[PDB]
């Protein structure tokens, strides 16, 4: 019936062999049964693969250059790799088969590049999805012959490819269900991905084993500790990272305006943003890491735009700045420095990394008591803290105790505190040690009624002798901490490397600050204190009432 | 079709009252269309509690456009199988719902509404409505049924949720969200008096200028019966009183025209069952409204801090606290006590109301799960009301995030606050200055009747509220208690 | 041939069965008295609500005698799927009349009152009760063994 395309598909010979034997059974199979039906629709299952369709590999690098940069801006790692993939296949014959994954928070644009790889290589697109996948049924496949089954959604997308050596897209590795009964899809990835296994794949619905050594797949993921392990072993990984505000802003003009001007079919040279109505918008109106949230608010203003000129079929033109800003978004939403511009004693400003990106988080150290009447010293610490915080916050109690009753020895703030720790956005879950530096300076602050000068920001963790330890995660907290206003940040002197490769554009306007012990904090911050003055501090309210 | 504005308009007016918003989006949606040869198909999604009518905007977005509607359900199917379509050549297979409406469809940009997305053996519906809801995917039919090439890019899908928590986040960020809020009292009466009268009243078998509802009565109807913000219990109650007056007129088998008021307010089918503004005029010092979102609407929960004994006979200061408040409203809740500890002492020196205080803390409904920090202000308000010993007139309403330095921080969504604020009588709304925006954003129907207060610190609050304590006689209020206990 | 239109002897009817369920019997009351205003009874399918053990099997036959119809039980607890027992090609060896007609040919009066025995204790069966309930549908069932057009909107249930 159909043999045109087996014959001009150029089977392998053992796969030439068994839709041979399969036609030549059908051929003498009567047509009335339901048997005949099933085993068409087999047949249509089994042709569909392209066994020896590819296209043809792109050999120019100037043309791979030149596609990849029409299409981004600032993510250049991944450019790099597709460069050095392109460089080794055109070395030799055919190169294909590395699995790569990007890992970073919502808005960098990790998903969005895949078709700009699949144009730069010359290469057909494809995405799956294993946000929602709790079994193996729809992965690896089921019986050939059930009524209700259905093949593995690996053989489905090279039906959708049509081609071998597709570019498939993996949009979650992280959001992979646990996997009760009935499948752990977890297994089947690792399979899928091996890099030696994919010439034996044996899927379910086909026993026949397809080679996916050609099949590019590319990998999507937003926190990189969920992966178990033996998945993570057998893929490499590149960070995507967050967007200075001028990074921002130039994506935004390149990309994100005529996107959506055109979505919204908006001839051009009438409507357009000025710099200053987008920088005040992102400024002043939004907070997350990405450009996600400026890419609907300059959706929702053109399609406002639209709607405005054609109503009308004083100007023909339309010019979106800061005057008419709030007549499309309305009133603004948040503020940089949203908490206060100054800083009473025991608040710290400090970093966080969260699945969505860097996050600015405050640590307040109070009094929960009169000026001093406690009777009895008290530690207790709300917020979503978590274990691994708790824990922190317990090691900073100690050490802050510990470090008053050493550098000034008659200060016995301590002795009779009953201390209240909070982290605002007290619904928004928090863990991390990073705050394990940010505690400590808190305390002590509280303990020397004093502020931290609030254009500071730290991070690092904290040990009880004092050494400050490395941290998971530098230049998502600079970009935060450059959001936020900060103008020195002080982070582990094991993070000093990690500083160097950061860009010009996140280093500028940040004030560095490597600090091997908290001696180096204390020396920073705590200037004015003579030894005697942030002493006996609390003379008056120990000698009065507390005697 | 053809996109006219103003005949679109006119129909989107006829067709519903109160969706002023929802109407302005499907404007912006048909002028964008307006500008090009060929609406690509864009989905639209509405997301809103059930009841608010967004099954009906199909048909009305349907006839403005000149378009057949077509109706869709995905809590039935499970398997992909019955969506690619079945060959004719099986005896035993059926069409499906894609087959069928690409066969009675007969013109190109057909238009299909989704029955729900919260609504997800040998099958998974989730992946079937990812392939039908993805753009990039969608234009990869290529079935081999039809000789002719066809493209699904016609289709105008259309969404229905209640909460975005059960919509999977890959589902999400490729689907636009429009949002549809609750009626106001008013918007309700009238939406039910242009639409759900008449309708109900002509399928009962009943034309019109028979039997008639008064205004009040009707109002008593959506008051005391009916709290959600949809009008499927109004239409439910609406179709049960004229199935009755059907009855009685077939008994009288007639006068005729009988009028439903208040003084003999239906009586028939039973008295009040919901009832929430008559708990008490004058609030004891203690005790403070507070504002909370649900999935139901809004609703005011109190909050009311007491002494477990008078303050001369006891001891040990105690913090309890009841009701399901749950983690983060406990933890609130021990942020407030140390910031009303904190701010009597800063305040008023001489108050020693918390050295020799035990503290309950109770939220009334013990029953109800609670949860959130909205109520943070809330609760240190209360606290200070039972240390000062005086009431917080008892005509307002209060919601807020508190911090240890006492500010006021964002609080997620003031809509349904203000609604249910206005619906327990409360005259004075308080809330963050971070939300000014969500006030600038509500309809002006609203906003009469209740003075805004935005605040940044609750000194604000504490100026709006206590005026008449100064420093003399908020410092000594107890004093003769603390004569008995100190000897 | 022509519908029962006295709400008192469908009332007299409902009230020996039982001793005191007053609400379904008023129900009805409404849902005879709303048919009387229309042409023809339809737009609503009764079905009833309550714990097991209450009578609501009893009902059927009750309203059955009230409405002065034939009554007939339906199993639908003995469907396996929605393709095989849907009925058979005239053309083959296989030719099997479906229930309906069975069910029609039975009452032999317009109009039947079929009973469904359990649907809350039984592909899936619920696509062939949409299809056979659903009233946009029931206009061309066209049932495969039945050449003639049914239009089952008219058929009432229970
Ligand atoms: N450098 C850039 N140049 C052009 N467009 C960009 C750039 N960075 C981000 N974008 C755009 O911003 C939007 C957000 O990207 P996208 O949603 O694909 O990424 P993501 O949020 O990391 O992914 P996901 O939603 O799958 O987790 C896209 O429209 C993308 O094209
Ligand atoms: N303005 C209106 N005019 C007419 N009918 C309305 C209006 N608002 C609501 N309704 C009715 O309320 C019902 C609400 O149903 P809906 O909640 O959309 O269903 P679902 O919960 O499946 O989304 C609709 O059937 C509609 O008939
Ligand atoms: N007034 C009554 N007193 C006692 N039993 C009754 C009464 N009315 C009905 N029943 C019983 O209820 C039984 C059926 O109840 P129900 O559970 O509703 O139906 P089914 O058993 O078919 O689900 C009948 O067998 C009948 O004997
Ligand atoms: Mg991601």
């Amino acid at each position: 019936t159909y043999k045109e395309r087996i014959k001009s598909l150029k089977l392998p010979d053992s796969v030439q062999k068994i839709f041979d034997d399969e036609i030549t059974k059908l051929s003498t199979l009567e047509t009335s049964m339901s048997e005949f039906g099933v085993i068409r629709n087999y047949l249509d299952w089994l042709t569909s693969i392209p066994w020896g369709k590819h296209s043809k590999e792109q050999y120019s690098i100037p043309r791979a250059k030149k596609i990849l940069d029409e299409d981004h801006y600032g993510m250049v790692d991944v450019k790099d790799r597709i460069l050095e993939f392109i460089a080794v296949g055109k070395l030799l014959g055919k190169v294909d088969g590395k699995i790569i994954c990007f890992v970073g928070p919502p808005g960098v644009g990790k998903t969005s590049i895949g078709k700009s790889i699949a144009r730069a290589l010359n290469r057909k697109f494809f995405r799956f999805s294993v946000g929602g996948m709790t079994d193996v049924a729809e992965i690896k496949g089921h019986r050939r012959t059930y009524i209700g089954a259905l093949p593995g959604r690996v053989v489905q997308a090279l039906k959708k490819c049509q081609t071998q050596n597709p570019l498939i897209l993996i949009d979650e590795i992280d959001k992979i269900g646990h996997g009760g009964i009935h499948g752990d899809p977890s297994a089947a990835l690792l399979e899928v991905l091996d890099p030696e296994q994919n010439n034996s794949f044996l899927d379910n619905y086909l026993d026949i084993p397809i080679d996916l050594s050609k099949v590019l797949f590319v990998c999507t993921a937003n926190s990189l500790e969920t992966i178990p392990r033996p998945l993570l072993d057998r893929m490499e990984v590149i960070e995507l990272t967050g967007y200075v505000a001028e990074d921002k802003v130039k994506i935004a003009e390149q990309y994100l305006v005529p996107s959506a001007k055109k979505s919204a079919g908006l001839e051009n040279s009438h409507v357009d943003m000025t710099e200053d109505a987008i920088t005040a918008l992102m400024k002043y109106y939004c907070r997350e890491s990405g450009v996600r949230n400026l890419k609907k608010h300059i959706e929702k203003i053109y399609r406002k735009a639209a709607l405005q000129v054609v109503k009308k079929l004083e100007k023909i033109n339309v010019s979106i700045s800061q005057k008419n800003l709030k007549d499309y978004v309305g009133p603004p939403v948040y503020t940089t420095d949203r908490l206060y511009e100054t800083t009473p004693p025991g608040v710290v400003m400090g970093l966080a990394w969260t699945n969505m990106g860097g996050c600015s988080l405050y640590v307040e150290s109070v009094l929960e008591q009169p000026l001093h009447n406690c009777k009895h010293p008290t530690f207790e610490r709300t917020g979503q803290l978590g274990d691994v915080m708790k824990e922190s916050s317990r090691l900073a109690y100690s050490f802050a105790k510990m470090y008053l009753a050493q550098k000034f020895p008659e200060n016995r703030f301590f002795e009779k505190a009953s201390i209240h720790l909070h982290c605002p956005e007290g619904a928004t879950p928090k863990d991390g040690p990073s705050a394990g530096v940010t505690m400590a300076t808190s305390f002590l602050s509280l303990a020397l009624n004093k502020s931290i000068d609030p254009t500071v920001a730290m991070t690092g963790e904290l040990t009880l002798t004092g050494k400050v330890l490395r941290i998971g995660g530098l230049r998502e907290k600079a970009v935060a901490a450059k959001r936020s206003g900060a103008k020195t940040i002080i982070f582990p002197k094991d993070n000093l490397n990690d500083w160097e490769e950061l860009p010009d554009n996140v280093k500028e306007g940040l004030e560095p600050l490597a600090a091997d012990w908290y001696n180096d904090i204390f020396q920073k911050l705590f200037k004015d204190v003579n030894t005697k003055e942030g002493n006996s501090v609390w003379k008056a309210e120990f000698e009065i009432l507390d005697a």
